């Protein structure tokens, strides 16, 4: 919740490598390429972006947010950031056959398994998995997700977000 | 960190609580004043795991309210995780004593260009929940203006999407 600056420089190719996304009259970043400038400053899937060069994103479309950032003068662009407001924890444990309970695709849970840890600890639907057991997993294909927990100990600690 | 709670009913054999089915979870719509939901510290938003150890997962918000209801005797236990979708937001009042949104029916519905709540990322489509710590689920518009309006220069909100 509380903001922080960051300072990109457009790569080779004059990206930053960052898609946002207007969300309830917010702008929120959608993706971050692997390796890009944006990623090098520590932007993330779920990040709010407050200001673009000391403006306020509040009301501005999706298209206005490109725009203003492939207009920007220079190689040198400022954004005010808040760090992934809408992300939650939740500790689950692995039953006898090593499930926790939940179906996903595109790294978004679409239902939780009757009688699992998931149903007992209020996993929800319509949640972006972020981390694992602190570990990264925002870009990742869904069989590397269930590679991450098929070798995960009985702890199974989940970052999520409600999804876009 | 869940917690566990035990409601007594009331003498009408009501614990004061209103129920909502979202993302296959349970969740507080409503705690009426001085129930035993407001005795046990129930808020708007908690989220409801468990009633009388059976799991709410993908339970309808009428379910929820049956289960309630056919519950034997003067005993209810509940697992809650505390507002898992509260989020707070200060906003300091400028000349004219506006922080520079719009809502209806508790719901904030625009943010005005270059107010604190445009500098602070304030967000549409998301529910007032208190005003300084005070809860104001349940108050007219007309009501929470009037709280708005009577506020220090400082304006905390805690919000969570409708
Ligand atoms: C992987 C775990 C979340 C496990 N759940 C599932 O296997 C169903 S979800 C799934 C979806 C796409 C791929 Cl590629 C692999 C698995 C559990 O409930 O523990
Ligand atoms: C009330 C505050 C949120 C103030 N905002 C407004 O005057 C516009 S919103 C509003 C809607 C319904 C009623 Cl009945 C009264 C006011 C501000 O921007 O500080």
């Amino acid at each position: 919740m509380d903001p922080r600056e960051v300072i990109l420089c457009k790569d080779q190719d004059g990206k930053i490598g960052l898609r946002l996304k207007s969300i309830d009259n917010g702008i929120f970043v959608q993706l971050v390429q692997a390796n890009s400038p944006a990623s090098l400053v520590g932007l993330r899937f779920g990040d709010q972006v407050l200001q673009i060069n000391g403006e306020n994103c509040a009301g501005w479309s999706s298209d206005k947010a490109h725009k203003v950032l492939k207009q920007a003068f220079g190689e040198k662009i400022t954004m005010t950031i808040r760090d992934r407001p809408f992300e939650r924890t939740i500790t689950m444990h692995k039953d006898s056959t090593g499930h926790v309970g939940f179906i996903f695709k595109n790294g978004k849970i679409t239902s939780i398994v009757k009688d699992s840890s998931a149903a007992r600890n209020g996993l929800l639907t319509e949640h972006n998995i972020c981390e694992i057991n602190g570990q990264n997993v925002i870009g990742l294909k869904d069989s590397q997700i269930a590679d991450i927990l098929s070798t995960s100990g009985t702890v199974v600690t989940i970052t999520i977000m409600p999804a876009f």
